[PDB]
């Protein structure tokens, strides 16, 4: 209610500071980092790259990241704990479920998924005692039956704990609306929900409608663009053609519509990546050398150039994440 | 060559004894036992049940089991080591890949799959130093393109190390033939391959043809029969409608055809199971209270009553697993 759980323990709301609400130390799959660490060079190579990247972000103003890596995205909470300490940046760990649930997970019911999410929030992740401070879910272009089950369990978990829900959206079929519908069917308050990856579209009518219903809007893939890489069908299919300025202009567009309190901005960056083509991390790094420092080094000065008040920018990067992460019913 | 790697270390071929070549301590998914141990009551409860069942198997004559639980089936090699030590039963761990590879696995090349399998065979599983003694692969009714990749990687890993390959088959479209074709195209000897879940069909002609080519035949699901309960469609869809005696007669049939040296017999049992419906483990346990002791307590006596000679039954349970598991790159 006035404290948030991090991988180093509980902190006061005021200690969060500049917060990136959608990031990753490592994007992977369940158990993979432990079974084949040499895929990332080594576990130590990954730690070192991540510590280095978080220090760069820290030097640029970032105090806290929310790692929205879930069980099926290969979340390694011990990795998060080590990297948090070494880089001296707060990290909030996630529960929930992304788009790659294993057979065991796909066989579970809403009540079983709720119990799993609650365990990671209320008791801790694995045998670490480290508690989730956020619930991450995801749907495809069209939501599948199992995805709905995850969203219902997430709502049930949120209603029992006050922990907020962040979503992954994709495609053209306005996924956020499908999700919002399920959430409200479970009686979940929109103010507890961040509809993520919303900068992926230029449909401003879609975002304002969601915001007008009280939903937080996640503009979290700002640096993700092919800044001179069309000779990679893999990149264009997982990055895009809209420049980071185009994505950044949605932030100001929503501000101008009166929704500054509903905006959450992030990089959706990572330091290791195994769930796409080999070495794609190198391609991402070539495009955005700033890493998680992209938002404070590039996006923030840009919005200020376009006339955005310091009061507003401070509110988006500090107040909004604080209000959102603070457990509330 | 003369040594097999177990979760407690290397052992001489001659120490393996009565070996069950297709079993599981726990059937799950990657990372699941560590993330939600309470699904199995507790990790501690799972250990206690596994030790209990392994000791009963040991009492009935079993000295070694091959745990063919892969990465994607949630293999926990530390769990295996712990139950092996407590029960005093050798356990051989697996590498390879079953039917549920994650997105990371599905994105990898044959080269990378091969390297991962080789890592688990040559250096160790995770950070434990425990090396895999078998490669486990699987295909569905109609083999998919990624499954082919996994089989090719397994062939390449086998050729580099001499470690054998065990397969999962399912469906009616003779998957073992699809598998054999891929292995041989990579240059793998059928003598390094056990085509598993072969007792799922009564097609004896399909089996003798495989055995004639030099393949080991895994009759590994003998107690998996839904006979005794018809009010469980989940149990009929995963177990069977044929009797265990029927499955066990396939053993005698293949011996009678002259293929005693190619036969590998097992229960394909487990002590925990999260891959299916909740408490499906309870259903299996009610059908087969003997667990992994089903083969030595029921199937071996049944075969003696069928007039299968003792020396033959011993060759199947002792000599055939030893020859199979012993790392071999002929000549
Ligand atoms: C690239 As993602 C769906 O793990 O934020
Ligand atoms: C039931 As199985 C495919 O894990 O032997
Ligand atoms: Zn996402
Ligand atoms: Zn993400
Ligand atoms: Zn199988
Ligand atoms: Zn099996």
């Amino acid at each position: 209610g006035d404290r948030i759980n991090t991988v180093r323990g509980p902190i006061a709301i005021s200690e969060a500071g500049f917060t990136l609400t959608h990031e990753h130390i490592c994007g992977s799959s369940a158990g993979f980092l432990r079974a084949w660490p040499e895929f990332f060079g080594s576990r130590e190579a990954l730690v070192e790259k991540a510590v280095r990247g978080l220090r760069r972000a820290r030097a640029a103003g970032v105090r806290t990241i929310v790692d929205v890596t879930t069980f099926d995205l290969g979340r390694d909470v011990r990795l998060l704990a080590e990297v948090s300490r070494a880089a001296d940046v707060h990290i909030v760990a996630a529960t929930g479920m992304w788009l790659d649930p294993s057979l065991t997970i796909r066989m579970r019911s809403v009540v079983e998924l709720t119990q799993f999410f609650l365990r990671e929030i209320q008791h801790g992740i694995e045998d670490t005692g480290i508690r989730a401070g956020i619930i991450k879910v995801a749907t495809t272009d069209k939501m599948t039956p199992f995805q709905e089950l995850v969203l219902r369990a997430a709502a049930r978990a949120s209603l029992a704990t006050g922990v907020p829900v962040i979503t992954h959206t994709e495609g053209s079929q306005r996924g956020g609306e499908q999700q919002a519908a399920i959430f409200e069917s479970e009686g979940l308050s929109p103010s507890r929900v961040c509809i993520g990856h919303s900068d992926e579209t230029d449909d401003l009518s879609y975002l304002t409608a969601l915001a007008a219903r009280g939903y937080l809007i996640g503009l979290d893939r700002i640096p993700h663009n092919a800044i001179g890489l069309e000779d990679n069908a893999s990149a264009t299919a997982l990055m895009g053609s809209r420049s980071w300025q185009t994505r950044a202009l949605l932030i100001k567009a929503l501000i101008d519509q009166g929704y500054k309190k509903q905006i959450l901005v992030s990089n959706d960056w990572l330091f290791g990546m195994s769930c796409y083509v080999t070495n794609f991390m190198d391609v991402m790094d070539s495009v955005n050398p700033d890493g998680m420092a992209f938002i404070p080094l590039r996006v923030i000065p840009f919005l200020r150039e376009k006339g955005t008040p310091q009061e507003t920018l401070a509110g988006i990067t500090v107040t909004n994440p604080a209000r959102f992460l603070s457990p509330t019913l």
